[PDB]
């Protein structure tokens, strides 16, 4: 129920312990006025400080002028902060506006086409994003709703994704959650306590070439549909061979315990863990922070199921891209399809009460 | 921790309201009564395991490597989470298996109501399973595994996830707010009110359909809210729509949420005034709905609302009169009914040898 501090050198919602729920929204910008956009970032920052402490935005949800709409939509009244974090990112397309073209980071790379991609353009891209994570879904929806309302006339929602449950871990001392394939997902991640690994693999450094991004990170989002009919008729051995870990304990093949270190040569050559492991990718390491989704039925008699994959890294070119390229032969590809994609530059943190989202850029 | 599965009544109606919902409607594909009965028995066996926090069948792992696991595994390590599984039978089921003369008269087809915009794909269904739990993954796991067990005999027609409160951080007594920011549930039938349940919720033998004794009738309505239009309404307009204030949820002219309403102080077309039993010849409902937020539609608007569930002793004397009286509701400007289904919810599974539907199939 507690609040996660909002201010810091880094934005919260990355290294932070992974909360139970996600509401992710991508927005397109509809104003050409730089000053108006800056004003929105400041207003959004002010709102975020209230929301993340469990307070209503503006002058509140009620008790104002009867003839005016309330400043806060009211559906989070009486709720705790619920570990809400709000993380903003800027997409490549943003840099075509406001005279920003020369400030686009080289590390904000467009992704290549990957074999098997079937990307829906409507649910891909975006000028900016807000990742809202919280333990209470109502708290997360309220946050995104109120930001969108404040932004009316300057930004529009392009696409959104709700995640009903986490499939990631930044806290190895707590139970690793399972994805909808039934396997633990998050065992070998980066922990929020691993400051050296965060500095090496997640946070942008000044020397990386883009000073305004120092202390920020880069985010890849992939919406991945799972072929659960196909998966559910596979044998136990086939499922375990796909990953290289057993299903019950999630230990590497041959070993007893989840957190025993993988011995890669015992896995099949196309096993997901073997292909994705840093040692298979010149050391490339990611912070994975995704969530599961189900968006109804597929109209063919089955549940829709997927995983909204989020990865944070210091450079897209040295993080997601090499690892995904190495998954071209993954045995898991038989059971998944990537159907949405976006990348974002996640700026540094809001340092104090006078700072604002995007201040280093603008 | 858990809710007993066996009883004179199915759990999930009068038992404590859990934080999360996964509701699925199924269509039956077999014409073979014996095959359907066999399914109902297998589903009951699975429900007994699921509601106790155990995997279905021989488990999620540790069986023959060359066989698919009996349970898909995504709830391993989770708690029972107060899971309840409540089955119901739609009118269309009664056109199969020689059942036409056993359709209860209380299982009435709904009339067309003014402003209905029903999506046929998200309406109807031969059967439903209401899965309620505090952990959405427990609920989803239940539905996914029942659907898998039934594959070849049933298909999933439509599915809806929902949420109420988050009990870890929100006190049990506190009325949840809906997504319009109003407290929702103040004047309802509570599960403690045994005589009101007998009067208004449970079917009795003398009502005309003996197999339904101890069951109930369910109306489901997927009700979209026009969030962005609502949020532009003044505070006074919002309060006028309901007849209660937004902050406290007290009836107009009263001080406290639970103060009894004085209906004449409310506007004639205020929702509470139109819906109140006194305005409907005493008609009283058990509401057990959940909020939903599915994402954003093509115009960038929030696809959100109330998945309305009402239980009643007879649809003709519960939902139908009350919804008819809402023809002129001030709330209609801000909502649209977009899915509908009705179900007969059979009596409880009495003991370990009983099975869902046994009073109907014999
Ligand atoms: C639906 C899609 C996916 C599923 C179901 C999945 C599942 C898994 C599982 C079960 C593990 C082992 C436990 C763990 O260490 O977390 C794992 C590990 C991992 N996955 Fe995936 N994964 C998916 C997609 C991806 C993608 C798209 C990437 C990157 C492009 C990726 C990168 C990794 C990495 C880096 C590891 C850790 C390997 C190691 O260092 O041991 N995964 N995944
Ligand atoms: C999105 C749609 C709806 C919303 C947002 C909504 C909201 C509310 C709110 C805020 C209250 C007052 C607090 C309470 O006593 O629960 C209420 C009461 C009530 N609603 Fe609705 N409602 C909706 C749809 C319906 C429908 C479809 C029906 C029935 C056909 C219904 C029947 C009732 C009843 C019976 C009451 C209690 C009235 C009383 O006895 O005081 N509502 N609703």
């Amino acid at each position: 129920g507690s609040a996660v501090p909002f201010h810091g050198a880094h934005q919260a919602g990355i290294a932070t312990p992974v909360q139970d729920r996600l509401h992710f929204a991508a927005f397109d910008v509809t104003t050409e006025d730089r000053a108006a956009f800056v004003a929105l970032l400041k207003e959004w920052t002010a709102a975020a400080r209230r929301l993340t402490a469990g307070h209503a935005v503006g002058e509140g949800a009620y008790g104002g002028l009867p003839e005016a709409p309330p400043d806060d939509t009211g559906e989070a009244l009486g709720l705790k902060p619920s570990r809400l974090t709000l993380t903003i990112g800027f997409g490549p397309s943003l840099f075509t506006r406001f005279g920003l073209a020369d400030l686009r980071p080289e590390a904000l790379a467009d992704l290549p086409k990957f074999p098997g991609d079937n990307l829906d353009r409507a649910r891909s891209g975006g000028d900016l994003c807000v990742q809202a994570c919280a333990d209470d879904p109502q708290v997360a929806v309220h946050a995104i709703r109120n930001l969108a309302r404040i932004g009316f006339g300057k930004v529009v929602v392009r696409w959104s994704q709700l995640g009903f449950g986490k499939t990631s871990s930044t806290t190895p001392d707590k139970q690793t959650p399972r994805n909808l394939l039934g396997f633990k997902d998050g065992t070998r991640n980066i922990a929020g306590t691993e400051k050296d690994r965060l500095d090496r693999f997640v946070w942008a450094a000044e020397k990386d070439g883009t000073p305004w991004m120092t202390g920020g990170s880069y985010l890849v989002a992939r919406r991945i549909r799972m072929h659960i009919e196909t998966w559910d008729r596979a044998s136990l051995q086939e499922q375990e061979d796909v990953f290289g870990r057993d299903k019950g304990e999630g230990a590497p093949v041959g070993k007893a315990k989840e957190r025993d270190e993988p011995f890669l040569k015992a896995m099949k050559p196309d096993a997901h863990v073997r292909l994705a492991h840093p040692d298979s990718n010149g050391g490339a390491t990611l912070l994975r922070r995704g969530y599961s989704f189900t968006d109804g039925t597929d109209g063919l008699g089955r549940l829709d199921a997927g995983l909204f994959f989020l990865a944070y890294q210091r450079d897209i070119r040295t993080g997601f891209v090499p690892v995904q390229r190495n998954l071209a032969t993954d045995a898991l590809n038989e059971f998944i399809q990537h159907v949405g994609s976006a990348v974002f530059a996640v700026p540094p943190g809001v340092r104090d009460a006078d700072d604002w989202w995007g201040s280093t850029l603008f």
